């Protein structure tokens, strides 16, 4: 049983994730729900106090395997278990500060767990990220490609949205690397379409945010994958 077969929905996750912010250390876990293909939630909070950071900054570094794809293009993040991946983060905010983390999953009983850490220095103190202005990132598409002999990249560039509508924005490159000792299939240069919505519980005593992604991928560019060999 493997690859595209351990991914039967319904499904859950989990996460825990150690952050350090301009020397602010905070923890975070959380408990989510993966109803079906490409639609993800996560209930994360924080354990320490408040969250000293951006929750919707925090968004993305809060699960690529529950990724929707279609038959035609390698679901290459499931196709890593068993053994799992690596997924390394940096994210930079243009004009304000950069952040990196670092993923690694496993998968027991349908849940997904992410321990994930983060560290992120030089933030200015007044932006947007250690204020807490940002109201929400807007949807993107993110560019997948191989990426040496066995891994791949994802690129994205993302609009945050700040509370007196105009943008900031934030610039993201990741490497996944298969930790499982063997070869897996690189997929065709292809493209994630993602989008993050963060609400709040009614009645959560937690500094806490709930969230939900959907995430598709698609060949959107057919002449992509001849410029990545
Ligand atoms: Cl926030
Ligand atoms: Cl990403
Ligand atoms: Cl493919």
């Amino acid at each position: 049983a493997s690859g595209r077969a351990l991914f039967q929905y319904p499904m859950t996750s989990k996460i825990e994730l150690n952050g350090e912010i301009n020397g602010k250390k905070f923890k975070v876990a959380g408990e989510g729900f993966t109803p079906s293909s490409g639609r993800f939630n996560m209930h994360a909070y924080c354990t320490t106090g408040d969250l000293p950071m951006s929750w919707v900054v925090i968004a993305s570094p809060l699960f690529h395997m529950f990724a929707h794809y279609p038959e035609d293009i390698t679901h290459f993040f499931q196709e890593c278990f068993p053994g799992s991946y690596t997924l390394d983060r940096t994210l930079r905010m243009e004009g304000d500060g950069t952040l990196t983390t670092h993923h690694e999953y496993s998968l027991e009983d349908g849940c997904v767990t992410s321990k994930t850490t983060l560290n992120a220095s030089g933030f200015d103190p007044k932006g947007a990220t250690m204020t807490k202005s940002f109201v929400k990132q807007l949807p993107n598409e993110v560019k997948i490609t191989p990426h040496g002999p066995n891994g791949i990249r994802l690129t994205s560039t993302v609009l945050y949205l700040k509370e007196d509508g105009t943008i900031q924005i934030g610039t993201q490159d990741c490497i996944v690397t298969p930790v499982g000792g063997r070869k897996v299939t690189q997929p065709k240069a292809h493209f994630l379409h993602t989008q993050i919505i963060q609400k709040k519980d009614p009645n959560d005593t937690r500094d806490h945010i709930v969230q939900t992604e959907l995430a598709v991928a698609g060949n959107l560019w057919h002449g992509m994958d001849e410029l990545y060999k």
